[PDB]
Formats: C-alpha cells, structure tokens, sequence
C-alpha cells in the first residue's frame, strides 16, 4: 500500500578539514549517541532555516549558509510514520559550541569518528559525507540498534 506518511527533520554537520563537531544527545529517543544537530522542521519554515534554527539551538552555533549533502528516511518497526531527514553540513563557523538541554557537543578528528557510539546507520552514510559525495538512504529499525533493511545509493543531486 502508500508509502507511509512522513515528518520532515533536518540535520546539520559542522565538518572542517580534519574534524567534525557531534553532540551527545542527553535524553529522549536516541540518548547517549553522538550526531549531528536537528530536529523537526516547523509549520511555513523552509527546510534550510529550519536546519540553521536546529543548529543555533542546539550547539549555539549561527552560520549563514549550509550545504545539501544527502536525504535520509527512517522508518521504526511499530510506528507508521517515517522521518524524512534532510542533510545538511557547513565547515565556516564563526562561534563557540555550547551545551544546551538536548545535547552535549564535542569536536571528533577525522580518524575517530566515534561510530561506536553512533546509530548504526552511520556506518554506511557518513563515510560518504566525507568523501563530499552526495547520497540518498533509507533504513529500517527494529528498535535502536537493529537495521532490517536499507537502501543506499550515491546521486549527483540530492
Ligand atoms: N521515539 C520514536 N520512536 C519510534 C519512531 C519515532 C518517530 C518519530 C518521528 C517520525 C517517525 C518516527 N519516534
Ligand atoms: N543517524 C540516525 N539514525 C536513526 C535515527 C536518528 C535519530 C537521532 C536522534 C533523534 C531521532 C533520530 N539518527
């Protein structure tokens, strides 16, 4: 049948030449990972202002300024709806990371990406942000940690 519906996210990396900044998400769905800065894009906001609000409020971080890298879709056993995630990253930053309430940020050099303490399907999608090649996903999770499917390519636009 139709495809199920989906809530649009959005989700920022701040990845400069020899490091990327992730934050520890502090409680709720996924705590204790590290990722990047997102959440829900609101009602009449564009998806790139949305991704620029996520980050700010976040990681404190203003950029004017962010680059499409790739679409991810999640979707969880049990829960019809599905997260349709839009990528974005920026190496310019102009301030200071800062804690906030949702996640706690620490800057990871390039040889150690933390994937042990990241969602699973990282695995897959980051090694492809940082070779700066554009990609579309899409992953299906029993729960937090087990993936039953997914599909992966690498696209020219996103
Ligand atoms: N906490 C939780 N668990 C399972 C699924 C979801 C979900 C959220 C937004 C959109 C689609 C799914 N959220
Ligand atoms: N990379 C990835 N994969 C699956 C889910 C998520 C996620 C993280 C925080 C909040 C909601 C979803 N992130």
């Amino acid at each position: 049948g139709a495809m199920g519906a989906s809530r649009l996210y959005t989700l920022v990396l701040v990845l400069q030449p020899q490091r990327v900044l992730l934050g520890m998400k502090k409680r709720g769905f996924g705590a204790g990972r590290w990722g990047g800065f997102g959440g829900k894009v609101q009602e009449g906001e564009t998806i790139e202002d949305g991704a620029r609000r996520e980050l700010q409020e976040e990681s404190g971080l203003t950029v004017d300024a962010l680059h499409k890298v790739g679409q991810i879709v999640f979707e969880f056993v049990g829960e019809p709806e599905l997260m349709d995630v839009h990528v974005f990253c920026t190496d310019s930053i102009q301030g200071t990371p800062v804690e906030s309430d949702e996640m706690r940020p620490c800057w990871f050099q390039l040889d150690q990406i933390p994937f042990k303490d990241m969602w699973p399907d990282d695995s897959y999608w980051f090694p492809l942000l940082l070779q700066k090649k554009k990609f579309h996903g899409y992953f299906k999770f029993q729960g937090q940690d087990t993936i039953l499917d997914y599909t992966l390519r690498e696209v020219d636009t996103v």
